[PDB]
């Protein structure tokens, strides 16, 4: 009852851990579960334990989902002292978000050694802001402003969400309703030259057209986009878009073995392809729990 409350939270703090021991990562329970509690009326709802390839190998983050019911999450945690306001406009981008647009729900972020990170802000499936919309939100990153050219130029316009890293201080532009050409070679390709990331070898191109999202990374320091990174989910195991041996047993172990609880289906994975000026790394995402959504 009460007790059912404090096993789902328990429950899924035992799933965090054996996430991350397909990984050789071990979990900080004094970090984790102070985070998991406070939102404990929530984890009794989606859930998901990511990993990365590359600089990223030692890590898992988790991904919580918090109906706007609850209030601000970032708000939460500083209240809460789960973790120090940054004194930087990343501080007000989640509550200026649902300031001005009708946001359909939150989520929170947290790595397994360091603890909250990030978070979320959905926008509904029938409502989506675009790139001017967004752009006028006073907390958002110059830099959507500077980009609107380049996004309507290469089809990216209508945004399911938005992600706010605390600590790195940048957004996540989570591009949807993405039309075929956007996702063709030639495209991809002319997108990434343009802004001096990594570029795409014939897998990664055929992953990039599988995408479901594209979503570039930007920062209040400049213009330039960071980062870009292409999503797709599925339900295969095989589709890191490696040719490395490790990663592709890596990523695939972890995609047949990773915890999840709603059994009766096959597990649920999003894998991105992320480009960067000097590499290009992979993730994977495997869905502890989900929704009908």
């Amino acid at each position: 009852g009460p007790m059912s409350e404090a096993a789902d939270v328990e429950r899924v703090y035992a799933a965090m851990e054996e996430a991350a021991g397909l990984l050789g990562v071990a979990c900080a329970r004094d970090k984790i579960y102070p985070l998991l509690s406070t939102f404990q009326d929530t984890l009794v709802s989606v859930v998901v334990f990511s990993m990365a390839s590359g600089r990223h190998s030692t890590e898992l983050d988790f991904s919580i989902s918090v109906p706007t019911s609850h209030g601000d999450p970032y708000a939460t945690v500083v209240e809460k002292g789960l973790f120090p306001a940054t004194g930087h406009p990343v501080d007000d981008l989640l509550a200026d978000t649902q300031k001005h647009l009708p946001v359909s729900m939150f989520a929170i972020d947290g790595e397994v050694t360091g603890g909250f990170k990030k978070t979320y802000a959905f926008f509904p499936t029938d409502n989506m802001p675009g790139v001017a919309e967004l752009s006028a939100i006073p907390s958002m990153p110059p830099a959507v402003a500077e980009n609107a050219e380049l996004f309507a130029r290469y089809g990216l316009d209508k945004v399911q969400m938005t992600s706010m890293d605390y600590k790195k201080r940048q957004v996540n532009l989570y591009f949807s309703e993405l039309s075929a050409q956007t996702l063709e070679a030639e495209s991809v390709l002319a997108l990434v030259r343009e802004l001096g990331l990594h570029v795409p070898n014939e897998l990664g191109l055929k992953f990039c057209k599988r995408s479901f999202s594209v979503y570039p990374t930007l920062n209040w320091e400049t213009g330039k986009i960071d980062r870009l990174c292409f999503a797709v989910i599925s339900n295969d195991p095989t589709l890191v878009p490696s040719s490395d041996e490790g990663d592709i047993e890596k990523f695939h172990n972890y995609a047949t073995k990773a915890p999840y609880a709603y059994v009766g289906e096959k597990r649920t994975l999003v894998y991105g392809l992320t480009l960067s000026p000097k590499e290009e790394y992979y993730k994977l995402g495997a869905y502890y729990h989900i929704t009908d959504v």
